[PDB]
């Protein structure tokens, strides 16, 4: 049969992440166990945020992919990912993507399309997110001189990669910077190698 | 010019901790952060890997090999990558054709293996290796694929055209409750975006 969530104990409680017990019974009816992570910051939307597939449109150059490098504490390193962030209450994952975007890049886009919430990492957390594929006129004035915006501690940099060469360009990167590539930007990459 | 200063431990479960980590920013400045980590580290090159499993035929479209199963985090069922941990002293191209093997049946080939990457970076240090991996449907090996399923592992095997992913995608979400692996969809997105 199916399986199903018996009941979810909380094992620990931060103030942006908490652990869980997750009791649930497999398809032969016998009682297994979890532990589980979830954000504490969810609470009414479609997601905990989305991540942006910037893509840099110029009538001149080749499409590019907008990428942003950041330290990343978890990490305990830098890291290479889509610009990503939380959406806020009664805000649409479009609507998060494009201010997320202008805040950590500067460039202003436009919606191209907008995925369903899909799961981070389903055998650790409960985590989603909106994948946001977002346009740039590159051309458009406004864009030429991109000023980004950051919070109060972000130190985000922004690396503009073609999209035709997107995966050499992310195993250099990874060789010579000792940086760490997001699983979502890496396997973005590989399609579009595979797809040639 | 920012590093990792200390990090406390917040609880520790049997397979998950949580702890705060201290680290320093670019100003100088002193911040904190909540990270996770799985209770099992090594010297390894990742944690595990994820298989992106090509299934060719002569005459036919490429599909690709993925699998759904409940997750109790999420509460529910989710469409991934074949996937699982990397034993020692094997490397990630051996994991990766085991663990393809193992949920679906399926004896393949390497085609390219990426280097570790981050599975969360904003909430914990998890790492995989995607390897691309190419699977002869038509040799015998592959006619009747047999999955060899661990103990508490329930897999379903699901095979969609490569051409069409991302729709198929939607159509598999449109006929009941279930989730799209973000790595999965980032893959089928750029089968699309491609040239
Ligand atoms: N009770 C538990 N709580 C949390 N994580 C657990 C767990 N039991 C368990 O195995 N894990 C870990 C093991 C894995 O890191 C992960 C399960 O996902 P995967 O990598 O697809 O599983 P694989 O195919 O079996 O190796 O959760
Ligand atoms: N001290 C902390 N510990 C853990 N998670 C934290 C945190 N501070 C904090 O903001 N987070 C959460 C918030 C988010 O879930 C994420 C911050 O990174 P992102 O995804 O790029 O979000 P953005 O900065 O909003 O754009 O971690
Ligand atoms: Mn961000
Ligand atoms: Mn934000
Ligand atoms: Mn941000
Ligand atoms: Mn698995
Ligand atoms: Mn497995």
């Amino acid at each position: 049969g199916k399986q199903y969530i018996i009941s979810e104990e909380l094992i620990s409680e931060g103030k942006w992440v908490k652990l869980e017990k997750t009791t649930y019974m497999d398809p032969t009816g016998k009682t297994r166990t979890w532990e589980s992570v979830k954000r504490t910051t969810r609470k009414e939307q479609t997601a905990d945020g989305v991540a942006v597939i910037p893509v840099l449109q110029r009538t001149l150059h080749y499409e590019c992919i907008v990428l942003v490098k950041q330290f990343r504490p978890p990490m305990g390193g830098y890291c290479i990912e889509f610009p990503a962030g939380l959406i806020d209450d009664g805000e649409t994952p479009e609507a998060a993507a494009l201010r997320e975007l202008e805040e950590e890049t500067g460039y202003k886009g436009d919606i191209a399309e907008c995925s369903p919430a899909v799961c981070m990492d389903p055998g650790l957390s409960n985590c989603t997110i909106h994948i946001v594929t977002v346009t740039i006129n590159g051309d458009d004035a406004e864009n030429a001189r991109p000023k980004p915006k950051p919070g109060d501690g972000e130190f985000v940099e922004v690396i503009s990669l073609p999209k035709n060469d997107l995966l050499q360009r992310l195993d250099a990167l990874v060789a010579e910077e000792h940086l760490t590539v997001d699983a979502r930007v890496y396997s973005y990459a590989l399609a579009l190698k595979h797809a040639n």
